């Protein structure tokens, strides 16, 4: 009597290769090898590491500096920042053709909640490395000892901001983010001079846009301008639970400069709306853990390495080697959310459930209406050493079904979760809708849930935290999860679910 609501398919945007989101990025500072006149900025390497205090490739540059009697010096903005890092690690006694160091930025905890209210100002600093260029036609200066600690400026080795003298150069960053219009602007400055102005749009917890040179004239000699080229590849993201901080990068279009930045805001009472759901219920510890997501539910990221969840059937197994990592995703009729199981093959190690979703815009939420939602779910109930397991399918008749009664009018949500060939639901969900997400309670039947008959030992409870959310442009997709344990843990339950909006007949 019900069928799925016809919705617009996920508008796909084939991003440029230098726009792919990541926890961080690191660029080796170019050094012209013997005979080479100019060395472009190489492609930025992505940071998968999740340790903030860990400077990327520090052990490589150290392995070059030490046997060459060089001393390292690093600026990472650690004292000021909490969730982000940016700056450089360079060899200060650099000479010849060996490595000079790396310019980088990284962050932990990509934001899942974004500030809601007044436009915020993020203040911080920015660093850079330039093209290496020997060519006299270019006219890169030497002997500016009032300005830079290095006698040559970006000739054989690229000019790093750490070569600049504090008495003449302080590189500061300022950004004014308007989360409402999803727009961002800012200035990269040196002392009082504006060097770059930036424009960026917000997508998920990342931002993409451009950098603009304030001084287009390149000049020559001691009047040489390392910052005369624009950039059409400014990418970065927000970090911290509520977008407390931000960090990013951009490459000059001619690859003559690579810049990074990081900045934090100073707002004291920030109201936030949630934008991303990406959790990981464990099936041994029944703990809920946070997964690294950048605003795309169809991509599950484990240890920095990405895994696309899109398949051909209703549920699709995917395998990624990083030790063998396996995941069964769902569902094909869902586009702004995914869920399923996730384990490590070696016999299953770290059996887990996961759910990811792109929250509906908090203002796009239907304020009135009564709708039906039909879906499915994956779960694992366990008392002692015997188990019961639910597995997502497309059998709307007698499979592992989920039904939902959503009333946007009264902000009420009731749910039914079924076992295969189950007449009456195993779990019942009653929730209250708040914004774009819902919270409520999950109870077994008022008799208990019996795993399997012999002898009888059942799992029975009420009042279990049911956190959920609506996903997509028109909230036509919902999903949530719940979990609990006693005798931590003789009894344990983990479950994740999803459902699509229905139209009658």
């Amino acid at each position: 009597e019900y069928k799925d609501v016809e919705t617009d398919k996920k508008v796909k945007e084939q991003l440029g290769e230098l726009m792919e989101p990541a926890l961080g990025y690191v660029v080796k500072v170019p050094v012209s090898q013997s005979g080479v006149k100019r060395t472009e900025i190489s492609n930025p390497e992505a940071i998968t590491d999740e340790d903030l205090n860990k400077i990327p490739n520090y052990e490589i540059i150290k392995g070059v500096a030490y046997p060459n009697y060089g001393e390292l010096v690093d600026k990472t903005a650690a004292e000021t920042m909490k969730y982000v890092r940016s700056g450089y690690v360079i060899d200060v006694y650099h000479s010849g053709t060996r490595d000079k160091g790396y310019v980088f930025y990284k962050g932990i905890t990509p934001s899942k909640e974004l500030p809601q209210g007044p436009a915020l100002t993020y203040q911080g600093e920015w660093d850079f490395t330039s093209d290496a260029n020997l060519n006299n036609e270019e006219g890169r200066p030497t002997y500016l000892n009032d300005d830079y600690y290095t006698t040559a400026i970006g000739k054989r080795a690229g000019l790093v901001s750490g070569d600049a003298k504090p008495s003449k150069h302080k590189y500061t960053s300022q950004f004014k983010v308007d989360f409402a219009t999803k727009k961002m602007t800012g200035k990269l400055s040196d002392k009082e001079k504006t060097i770059y102005t930036v424009n960026a749009d917000i997508r998920g917890n990342r931002f993409t846009g451009s950098a603009t040179a304030s001084d287009k004239d390149k000049g020559k000699g001691a009047s040489y301008n390392f910052f005369s080229v624009d950039s059409q590849s400014l990418e970065g993201g927000f970090y911290g639970p509520k977008a407390e901080e931000m960090a990013g990068k951009f490459v000059a279009d001619d690859k003559s400069l690579f810049a990074v930045f990081s900045a934090k805001h100073n707002a004291s009472n920030v109201n936030t709306v949630r934008i991303i759901d990406a959790s990981k219920i464990d099936l041994t510890n029944f703990s809920i853990s946070e997964l690294t997501n950048f605003g795309d539910a169809s991509v599950l990221i484990i240890d920095g390495k990405k895994m696309e969840l899109a398949g051909s059937e209703f549920t699709n197994k995917h395998t990624i080697d990083i030790k063998k990592m396996v995941a069964v995703a769902c569902c094909s009729n869902l586009e702004y959310m995914k869920f399923g199981q996730l384990w490590q093959q070696t016999q299953v190690k770290d059996n887990s459930l996961f759910l990811q979703g792109e929250r509906t815009a908090t203002d796009k939420m239907p304020k009135d209406g009564n709708y039906k939602y039909i879906g499915t779910w994956d779960a694992q109930v366990s008392k002692e050493n015997n188990y019961w397991v639910a597995t997502a399918d497309d059998d709307r008749k007698a499979g592992y079904r989920t039904e939902f009664d959503v009333d946007f009018g009264s902000k009420n949500l009731s749910g039914k979760l079924f076992d295969k060939n189950g007449v009456n639901p195993v779990f019942t969900v009653n929730a209250k809708i708040d914004g774009n997400g819902f919270t409520g309670e999950a109870k077994t039947s008022d008799a208990g849930f019996v795993l399997d008959p012999g002898r009888h030992d059942n799992v029975k409870f009420s009042d279990v935290a049911v956190s959920g959310g609506f996903y997509g442009p028109t909230a036509a997709e919902l999903g949530g999860q719940f979990r609990y344990q006693s005798d931590n843990g003789s009894v344990g339950v983990g479950a994740v679910f999803g459902a699509k909006q229905q139209v009658k007949k």
